[PDB]
């Protein structure tokens, strides 16, 4: 719709969905207040063996496992929600298509596809874990589709552009 811009990292506005498009695979969203939510999506590639993997997101080292071995991609969330704490994988995305997106309301809650394109469950989640004014990585191309338009950002999510 409104696109495609670059990657980017800012303090996004609400009420906007930014479906993100992306040229690579690992990281391609986070956010943090640095003091009760951590989150981040990882991209997994289709045909992916079981793999322990090091990435560096928001200043701090992680280590996580990866595995996907479809035909589709999986968007893989992950969140921590203390400094100490050690991101654990959540809810994810299976799709035939390179297409995520991530929305903030006015509280500040972070919303995002889960399900999949592919079997007739894909729904809006939401992470009631607020992080309003924070700054959000976006590290893939997007689009920004308003909320009053989140029936054609789900048709694309499920249908490719």
């Amino acid at each position: 719709l409104d696109g495609p811009y670059t990657p980017d990292s800012s303090n996004l506005p609400s009420n906007y969905w930014y479906l993100i498009n992306p040229l690579n695979d690992g990281v391609v969203f986070s956010v943090t207040n640095n003091s009760t939510f951590w989150m981040f999506t990882y991209l997994i590639l289709p045909n992916t063996a079981q793999t322990n993997v090091t990435v560096n997101v928001m200043n701090e080292t992680v280590n996580i496992s990866i595995d996907n071995s479809g035909s589709t991609y999986r968007f893989v969330d992950y969140f921590k929600t203390s400094s100490t704490q050690s991101y654990r994988q959540r809810n994810y995305l299976i799709t035939e298509h390179r297409l995520q997106a991530y929305r903030r309301d006015e509280s500040g809650n972070i919303s995002n596809y889960w399900g999949s394109s592919t079997y007739g469950d894909l729904r809006v989640g939401t992470y009631f874990n607020p992080v309003l004014n924070a700054v959000i990585n976006l590290n893939a191309d997007f689009y920004i589709i308003p909320d009053s338009q989140q029936e054609k950002c789900t048709e694309y999510i499920k249908g490719g552009l």
